[PDB]
C-alpha cells in the first residue's frame, strides 16, 4: 500500500484525426471543420433575394425579348441565376457586342431603374410599328425586343435620324441598341430605301460609325438577317448621339444603375424556393458555420473557404488508450472532471482527482490554437465567375488555370495546417502528462520509490492533507523527511 | 562486468540532408527526390508519337505552304513540335487572325482528318490555275497554298461567287479562308475585274464581310501585296456560305477534328529519336521515377513536378556518428539487423542485439511520412504553354507573372516540407532511442545503476534468459528483486 | 552547503513574439523584420531619376501635347510617375489605340531618344500651318502636338501623299500618327477636298486602310470632331510608308527606343525631392533593411517583400521569466556571458559561469536559422503595374484576383514562418537547459543529490578546481567515488 499514481483522460469517444505520420488515431475530444452538405434549394442572400432570369439569357432580360417578364418594380437583387444554356436569348438572331463584359458588369451591379429617354412615339418621320418579325412571337403573334425599336422606312422615305440624350441624372446610365443587317439588297431598300446607311453614335468617351454588312446566311430561328447589339454607359452630365439613314435599332428604355456592391451571375438549372441562407452555391445553399467547405467552388455570400478534400479533423484531446495504474499503460476512463491528474490510494483515500492547474492551461492553448488556424485563412481565395466568348479560349484558361491554381493551393495549406498542428497537440498531451510526473517526482524526492508505471510508493505515511501537497506543489520533504530516512533503512535491511 | 546498453544504427553512408536549422548533417540512410537529368532526344510519349513541324508553322501546315508535307495518313498525335522561329510559314506575307487562338485550339486537339469540300476543279466561272505566286515555290516553280484555292477572273469576268458547304458530319470541321489585299488601283482590276469587292462569310454564329484594304508597303518574301486569313469551327448540322465578287481565297479541305484530348505544342529545335517515355520536355525526356524534377517548366505527358531547385533530400534515417559504449556517444556501426537495439555483456554474451519492436514501428511511420509527402503534392501546379501576338503583351506578362508565381510557391512548399519533416525525422529518432533507454530502465530499477552514458550495470545475476526479459518489456523486479538487494548493501559496505 | 545549480539567460527585455499556441509572450532578445515607415517623399532609384510627367499623360508627353515639356536632353530613368487623372492628355479630343499596350511598353524602357523623320518643312505638297486648334493652347494661342503634323490642303487642292522611311538604325523606332475624324460632311471637304479619304500605313507586320467616320458628337475641350492616335514599333531594317488623300495626323519625330530594361509606370501625386533610395512606392520611400514591409503592395526596386500583415516578430531567445535557485523557477538576470550556464556556491565560490559550449551552438544554428527564413522568400511574388481600358474589365480584375492570390499566399506563408519557428525556437531553449543538466547529472552521479529546482548537493567535497570538471564534460566519479560513499552512508546513519 501507500501509493499515487500519474495519468490521463479516457472516454467513449471514437472520433478520428490524421498527421504527417499516421493515418486514423482515435482521440478523446476533435473537432470537424470541413462542411459537406447542402440544401439544394436556391435561396435568398440574407434576407435579399436574386433575380431569377428564368428560361432567359442576360441579353433576353436587358433588351426585353417577347419572352422574358419585365421586372417593373426595379428590385434589388443578391445575385443572378441564369440557366447553363437558356431559351431566351436573342430570339432574333445576331451578336452582342462586348456580351461577356456586360454580363461582368452585371456582377457588381445590384439594382436598375428602367426608364425612357426616346419613346416609342416620337419618331414622327418613321415607322415605328412596323418593325416586328416571327422569330419574336409574344402571345403567338409577331412581336419584337420590348425595350429597343426597329424603325423603318415611314411613307418610302427614310429621313435622316439624328437624336440626342442628355443623361442629366445622378447615375451611370447603361445604354443599349442595334443595327440590322439585311439579306439582300432588295430587302435593304425595300426597309429603309436609302441603299447605302450608317449607324453613328457619340459620347464624349466612344466614337463608332456602324454600316449595314449584308451576306448570305443560315436560318437561325427562321431569319437570315441578322441583328447585332451594341452597349455603352453614359455617365452623368454626359450626352450621346445618335444619327443614322437606316438600319438602325434605337434604344427606347435606358437602364439606371442605381445600387453597385457585391452581386454574382450563377449559372444554376434550380429555381427559387421559400428559403434564405448566408451561402449560396449553384447546387444549394450552405450551413456557413464551418470553415471550410467542399461543396462547390463558385460560392457566394459569407462563405466557409472552399478546399478540395473529403475531410478536415482538427484535434483537440489525447489519443484514446483497459489502461490500468499509471500513464506508461494508457489513459483512466474513470477520470472526468480533467485531462491529466492523480490517483489516491491511501489508508483513507481512493483515487482520481484531476490536476486542472494544468488541465485548464492545456483547453487554454488548445482552443486558442483551434480557432486561430481558422482566422489564419481569413485571407484565402475566394473565386469567381466570369465568362468568355469562342475566340478568347486563352485567357478563359488562364483564369480557370488561375482559380483552379490557388484553390490547389489553399488546399495544400488547409491540409497541411490540420496534419501538423494535430501531431502537435497530441506531442502537448504527452508532454503534459509527462510533466504532471515530474512535477511530483521533484517534490517526493527521498520519501517515495518510483515504480516504473507511472507511479510513486512512499517511503512515509502520507494522509489525504498531504496528498493535496503534492498536487498544489505544495508537499515538502523535511515535515516527512525523518520519517522516511527511517523506513527505506528498513527495507535495505527488511526480508 | 555484468552492464547492458542502449545504442543506435550507424553505418558507411555520407548521403547529406538539411533542415530549417543546420546544413549538410551526414545520416545513416536517405532518399533524393529531384530528378535532375534528362536524354536530350524528342521520343513519343508512351507509344504515340508527336507531329514534327520541321521547318514548318502551324500556319505553313494547315494552309499546306508548298515547302510543309502534308500529313496523308490522318495520324494522331501526343505533341506538336514546332520550331522557335519557323522559316515556312505564310510564305506568300500577310496575317492570319486570331493565330494564336487556333494555335491554342490545337493544344486540346489530337486527330485532324482533312477532307474536301470544295473541290478545286468545281469554280467552273473562275479561273482556278493562275493563283500562284513566285513567293511560294515548289520544286522551284511558283505555286500557292495546297488547301487554299487563289481564285481569279477567268476572261475578264468575274461572276459573283455564292456557295454553301452543309456540315454533314458528326465532328467539328475547322474551316480556313482568305482575302486578297492589292498593291495598287491597276492590280486588283487585273485580276478580279470589279473594282470593288468583298468576301462575305455565313454560318449561325459567324457574320462578315471583309473588304480588300490597298496600301503601298514593303516588300515581303518579294511582294508588297499582302493576303489575310480568316478561321471558324463549323458544327455538325450547320452550314456555311461564302459569296464574293473577287480576292476571294476560298478553301479546297476541311480539317475533322476526330480526336480531342490532352496535347500541347511545344517549341524546340531537337527533331524525333527512335525513343519513347512518359515525360516529353522542350530540351529533352525524364525518367518520370522521382516527384520532382528541376530540367524544365514546359513538361507534359506523366510528370513529377517542377521546382525551382537545385537538390531536394528526405531524411528517413538516423545521423551518421568511433562511438563507444551506449547512446549518448554516437551509434553502433556493429547494429545491423536494425535502427535502435542494445548489447548484451554478459557472463556469456557478447552484444548487439536489435529492438525491433521500435525499428519496425519506425521504419513504419517513416515509409508511410515519405509518400504521404510525396501525395500531398499531387495537386501541384503544372504549367501550360500559351503563346501571345505583338499587341497581347500585357496578358502575355499575367500569364508569365501567373506561371512563375505559381512555381515560386510550390517550389517554397516542396522546400518546406522536406526541411520541416526532415528535422521532424531526426528528432524522432532520438526520442526513440531516448525511449529505449527508459523501457529499461522502468523495468530493471533497484537492481541495476545506471552509468550516465546510456548503459546500465546489473546489481544482480543477468543470464540470457533474462536479457531477453529486459528487451521484451519482460523483466519483473522480484525475481531477480533479493538478490540485488544483496549487493547493493555489499557496495555500500565495501571497500 | 555544497551545491551546483543549472539555469538560463533573463534580462530586461519586455520585446514581445507569438507563436501558433500563445499570443504576446516575453522574450530576452528578439528580431522585428517587417518595415512598416516610409518617408512620403518621391527619389531616384540608386542615383537615377524618375521621369515625372507633372500634370501630364503618357499621351500628352509623346505627343507634345502643347502643355507638356519636351525632354532634349534624351534621359534615362528608373521609373515613370504619372498622376492618377492628369490633365494634360489629348488636349485635342479624341482616343488612342491601344494605348494601355504602349503604357506597358513603357514599364521595360529606360530612355528614348527622339528624332526626326519627316520634317514638318518637307510636305511641299499641303499646308503645314494651319493645322492648330483652340483646343491646344500653348502660351494662350491656338497650337497642336508639337511631335505630330495636321495636314491640310493647300490650294483647295490636296494631292495623294505617299511618304515612306526606312528605319537604318539600330534600334527599334516608336512611331505614332494619327486619323482626323471632322464633325460633317462639309468641314471634311473644308478641310481635305477630296470628299472620301483613307489613311493608309505598311510595314512588314502591320497593314492597315484607316477611314473618317463622320459623326455627331459632344463638344470636349470645345470640339465636336475627334482625333484617333494609332502606333506601332519599326523594327531595324524595315521601313514603313504611309499614304493618304486627306485626314492624316503625320509624324514628324519618331522615339528611338535605346535602352530596356527594369522600370514601372507608378502612379502617384507626389512630386520629387532631392532624395534617393533603393526603394520607391507611390506614397513614399524605404529603408529596405528588413526583409518584409507592409507599407505598399506597388513598390519598385530593390525591395522587402510585401505582406499584409501589422506585425512580424522573430524570437531568438530565452522567454523571460525574481527566478531564484535553479531552472526550475525561472532564469537568472545574473548570468550574462551566454544564455545558459551555472552557479557555484562552494567553499570558496559564488556562481554565474555560462556553459557557452552549447550557448554558442544555440547563438550559431539560431542566426543561422534567422535568415534562412529570409532567403527563403527570395522568390516571393512583387506585385506589376498594369492598366486596362474600360472594356478590358474582365481581366483587369483577373490580374487583380491574381496580384491579391499570391499576396495573401506569401502573407500567410511569411507568417506561419515566424509563428512555427518561433514555437520551435523557444522549444529549443527549454530543451538545452533541459540536456544542460543531463550533462551534469550524468556526471556527478552516486557523489550528489538531485534538488528537485534544478540544482545538486554535493556527497563529497568540490573545489574550484573540479567545478570545472563538470562543466567541461570532466568531472569522473572514482577521483571523488569514496569520499561520497562515505557521507552518504552517512545521511543514511545520521540525524
Ligand atoms: C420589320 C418587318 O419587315 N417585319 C415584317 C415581318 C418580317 O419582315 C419577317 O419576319 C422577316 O424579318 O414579316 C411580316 O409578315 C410578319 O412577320 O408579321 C410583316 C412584318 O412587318
Ligand atoms: C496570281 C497571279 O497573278 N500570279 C502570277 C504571278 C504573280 O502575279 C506574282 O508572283 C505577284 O503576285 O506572276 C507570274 O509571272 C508567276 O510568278 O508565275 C504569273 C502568275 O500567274
Ligand atoms: C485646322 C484648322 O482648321 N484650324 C483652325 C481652327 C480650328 O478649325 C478650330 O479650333 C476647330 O478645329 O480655327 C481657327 O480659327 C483657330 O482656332 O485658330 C483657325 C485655325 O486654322
Amino acid at each position: 500500500g501507500d501509493r499515487i499514481c500519474i495519468g490521463y483522460h479516457a472516454n467513449n469517444s471514437t472520433t478520428q484525426v490524421d498527421t504527417i505520420m499516421e493515418k486514423n488515431v482515435t482521440v478523446t475530444h476533435a473537432q470537424d471543420i470541413l462542411e459537406k452538405e447542402h440544401n439544394g434549394r436556391l435561396c435568398s442572400l440574407k434576407g435579399v433575394k436574386p433575380l431569377i432570369l428564368k428560361n432567359c439569357s442576360v441579353a433576353g432580360w436587358l433588351l426585353g425579348n417577347p419572352m422574358c417578364d419585365e421586372f417593373l418594380n426595379a428590385p434589388e437583387w443578391s445575385y443572378i441565376v441564369e440557366k447553363d444554356r437558356p431559351s431566351n436569348g436573342l430570339c432574333y438572331p445576331g451578336t452582342f457586342n462586348y456580351y461577356e463584359e456586360l454580363k461582368h458588369l452585371m456582377s457588381s451591379t445590384n439594382q436598375f431603374e428602367k426608364i425612357q429617354i426616346f419613346p416609342r412615339s416620337s419618331w414622327s418621320n418613321h415607322d415605328a410599328s412596323s418593325g416586328v418579325s416571327s422569330a419574336c412571337p409574344y402571345n403567338g403573334r409577331s412581336s419584337f425586343f420590348r425595350n429597343v425599336v426597329w424603325l423603318i422606312k415611314k411613307n418610302n422615305v427614310y429621313r435622316t435620324i439624328t437624336r440626342t440624350y442628355n443623361n442629366t441624372n445622378i447615375e451611370d446610365l447603361l445604354i443599349i441598341w442595334g443595327i440590322h443587317h439585311p439579306n439582300n439588297a432588295a430587302e435593304q431598300i425595300k426597309l429603309y430605301q436609302n441603299p447605302s446607311t450608317y449607324v453613328s453614335v457619340g459620347t464624349s468617351t466612344l466614337n463608332q460609325r456602324s454600316i449595314p454588312e449584308i451576306a448570305t446566311r443560315p436560318k437561325v430561328n427562321g431569319l437570315s438577317s441578322r441583328m447585332e447589339f451594341f452597349w455603352t454607359i453614359l455617365r452623368p452630365n454626359d450626352s450621346i448621339t445618335f444619327e443614322s439613314t437606316g438600319n438602325f435599332i434605337a434604344p427606347e428604355y435606358a437602364y439606371k444603375i442605381v445600387k453597385k456592391g457585391d452581386s454574382a451571375i450563377m449559372k444554376s438549372e434550380l429555381s427559387y424556393s421559400n428559403c434564405d441562407t448566408k451561402c449560396q452555391t449553384p447546387v444549394g445553399a450552405i450551413n456557413s458555420s464551418m470553415p471550410f467547405h467542399n461543396v462547390h467552388p463558385f460560392a457566394i455570400g459569407e462563405c466557409p473557404k472552399y478546399v478540395k478534400l473529403k475531410k478536415l479533423v482538427l484535434a483537440t484531446g489525447l489519443r484514446n488508450i483497459g489502461a490500468i495504474a499509471g500513464f506508461i499503460e494508457g489513459g483512466w476512463q474513470g477520470m472526468v472532471d480533467g485531462w491529466y491528474g492523480y490517483h489516491h490510494s491511501n489508508e483513507q483515500g481512493s483515487g482520481y482527482a484531476a490536476d486542472k492547474e494544468s488541465t485548464q492551461k492545456a483547453v487554454d492553448g488548445i482552443t486558442n490554437k483551434v480557432n486561430s488556424i481558422i482566422s489564419k485563412m481569413n485571407s484565402q481565395f475566394e473565386a469567381v465567375g466570369k465568362e468568355f466568348n469562342n475566340l478568347e479560349r486563352r485567357i478563359e484558361n488562364l483564369n480557370k488555370k488561375m482559380e483552379d491554381g490557388f484553390i490547389d493551393v489553399w488546399t495544400y495549406n488547409a491540409e497541411l495546417l490540420v496534419l501538423m498542428e494535430n501531431e502537435r497537440t497530441l506531442d502537448l498531451h504527452d508532454s503534459n502528462v509527462k510533466n504532471l510526473y515530474d512535477k511530483v517526482r521533484r517534490q517526493l524526492r527521498d520519501n517515495a520509490k518510483e515504480l516504473g508505471n507511472g507511479c510513486f510508493e512512499f517511503y512515509h505515511r502520507c494522509d489525504n492533507k498531504c496528498m493535496e501537497s503534492v498536487r498544489n506543489g505544495t508537499y515538502d520533504y523535511p515535515q516527512y523527511s525523518e520519517e522516511s530516512r527511517l523506513k527505506r533503512e528498513e527495507i535495505d535491511s527488511g526480508l
